[PDB]
């Protein structure tokens, strides 16, 4: 496994995924980079490769074969190459276009990867797998959050209240704009751009078109923050109408042209005030599918949705750029379950299924992997984090849950798994 | 009768003004309370609230206490009588009374989101937005709705809601971008809108003090600071640190820190002390959904407060029933979270519960008349349980004939009048 950009050597038995003109090109023997990561990461990434690879083989009958390619990040990289994040990893992902990733410790390194590959879109699916859940309507949560991951107040533009830099900003704002900010105030800046908004909405719409989603909802506080969040909403509606006119419909258009009903074959593009959006996913979760949001709103809504379905530890994610994606769990390294064989690998498995099934196009892999996880929960064969919430259920270990899952995958009839 | 000018201001006969002097609110037995009917459904729900509250106070204090209601004008009735939407006299009247119940107001012409409400808050320096969220037995999407009993103390003057921002294409945004680049090497795209987020020591401290005072008053056991301080170190992080700071500075004997509890104390929460803790904001959303029973008083900056209180109300099926108050130092104005509901205005259809509960917040919590809150909540619960409700609730209860607003008012009055005080006021008196 490579330690310098010249060492860069992908496995022979696999062709590269291509980018070069709008369309991503995926062959039958595709190279997918995998990173082990830190803590529970090696535990759960190895768990996923075993699961996905019993599928891909069980799903396509053998014509397809995923070729796993190792890249080093975290403790494993520091043990070999002598650094936490090597350049050869970034260039490895850059040539492969697709990669799967465990959590990394930050003594964050996640942000470096994102910033170096321009992974501007954070993608978080939230779905119900039958677990014990606090939401009466957990089973009607079937959502994907498209979260802008480069701007907003999360860009780190801020200064301590007692810093000379904050003092210079305060006086600058006062003198030039008659803005008054207290002397004992910390100061942050919130940038939202047309370019970043447009890219994110384009990816969200292309995703909706791919999966036959019928609603895309922009989540914003544009009534109060007119020029950042309101601009976000306006720019999102604008690209939608500009580049997706024929695939797209507006709430007003529905209530003017189509007798109050969204036409089949067409996506409803709407918007919700951010605090209202939180209320609506709780009250009317069936009304929402794809949610498009700036950084913070996206962070909050995805977290809230995962809590509703009792999937906090099970949340899977993915960071996507133009021709490139890196899938990873929401959770951290969990240093208290690592090397313990106790942790839930569900998040890491679903992440693999997100990348391979929902972004490469291999829809049949997602279908089965999710069938198994649902079957695991139905017959109460899961790890301690779930088993602690079910009366009198014995926890199944991590390595046990994997083999349990492979079993459900191969044992399954594909006429009941792949329909419509 | 209701005043248009400063000279016309005259609190009603028989009433004594609430006082605030040397940090203490003195509430007489016959206190003047201002009320503003407001707009749309405002008059209807305010009228309901006055009647329900009046019944409650009569019932519980045996005629020895009585609210002396003082009508002030804002919105459409002020426009009609005074020729303007918000007379100075109205503001001055609230400042004299110290306590006021108000309906929602329409936001005028092209003045900015809820601008009359903003004008009132700023003129009177009502910095703290207080929203109780409780469950009254409604149909609700949260399996644990009945474990939701919270109050959100929301800082209501700063944060990104303070309106400091410039359009992407503006000359000002251009000048800010280059200042930031040349002075600090900060890169912002040319096609970016720019907002500014201030959070100060002074505003945070004020808010936290009022939250702790509320916790002491209500025997709350936990106060939780909601913040995104791991990412926004110098605004939200500072908010959290300054909040912890005043807690230990001014309430030491009364409070224990979580970073203290498991370490020094028993491990499990000690007896008597208020646990002051903190939760990362997105986790806080998860926590109220997964373990609502672990949370009581939530303390938050403007945006976090806005989001969490909305989420909590959705959990309990209380969206159209949510109450609030905005509070300053000697002073408070209570009002429903909801708007004017123009389609329902004048139809005797609207749910007055939110306004009633705002009055209950004002009178039972802010003014101290605990028993009034107890009996009002009892009555609303009984109505819900009995399925004697307005259409917003009844529409979710198959086969139930909804009550008109005025009928629902009389139902609550009847429950209050019929109430068995030994049960309803058990442990709740004095």
């Amino acid at each position: 496994p490579p330690c310098t950009t010249e060492e860069l050597s992908p496995p022979p038995g696999g062709s590269l995924v291509e980018y070069s003109g709008g369309s991503l090109r995926v062959p039958d023997n595709p190279v997918v980079a995998f990173i082990r990561g830190d803590g529970v990461g090696p535990e759960v990434v190895e768990s996923a490769l075993k699961v996905v690879d019993a599928a891909v083989k069980k799903v396509y009958g053998g014509s397809r074969r995923i070729v796993w390619w190792e890249l080093l990040a975290g403790h494993l990289a520091r043990e070999k190459c002598g650094e936490l994040l090597p350049k050869a990893t970034l260039e490895g992902i850059r040539l492969a276009r697709v990669a799967l990733k465990g959590p990394l410790e930050t003594p964050s390194l996640n942000v470096a990867i994102r910033q170096a590959l321009d992974l501007y879109a954070n993608i978080r699916p939230v779905r119900y797998y039958g677990q014990p859940a606090p939401h009466k309507y957990a089973d009607r949560v079937d959502m994907v959050i498209f979260r802008e991951n480069t701007e907003d107040v999360y860009a780190g533009i801020e200064w301590p209240h007692d810093s000379p830099e904050a003092a210079r900003i305060r006086r600058f704002l006062a003198e030039e704009f008659g803005i008054s900010i207290r002397e004992d105030a910390g100061i942050g800046v919130k940038p939202i751009s047309r370019f970043a908004t447009r890219r994110l909405m384009e990816r969200a719409l292309e995703w909706a078109l791919r999966n036959g989603n019928t609603v895309v909802t922009i989540m914003h506080k544009g009534n109060i923050m007119k020029y950042t969040e309101g601009a976000f909403m306006r720019w999102a509606y604008e690209v939608a109408l500009e580049k997706f006119r024929e695939h797209v419909v507006t709430e007003q258009e529905v209530q003017e042209k189509y007798g109050g009903v969204r036409p089949e074959g067409k996506i409803l593009v709407n918007d919700r005030i951010a605090d209202n959006m939180l209320q609506q996913i709780i009250t009317r979760p069936w009304d929402y599918q794809v949610i498009v949001a700036p950084n913070l709103n996206g962070d909050y809504i995805s977290d809230a949705a995962s809590a509703l379905v009792g999937g906090i530890g099970m949340a899977a994610g993915m960071n996507m750029g133009d021709g490139i994606a890196v899938a990873e769990p929401v959770h951290g390294t969990a240093p208290k379950y690592a090397g313990k064989d106790l942790i839930n690998p569900s998040a890491e498995i679903l992440s693999a299924s997100l990348l391979i099934g929902e972004f490469m196009g291999w829809r049949e892999v997602k279908s089965i992997v999710e069938y198994a996880i649902r079957k695991a929960v139905q017959s109460k064969k899961v790890t301690q984090d779930l088993a602690r919430h079910m009366p009198g259920v014995q926890p199944l270990r991590t390595s046990e849950y994997t083999e349990t899952l492979i079993a459900y995958i191969d044992e399954a009839d594909l006429n009941e798994v792949l329909a419509g």
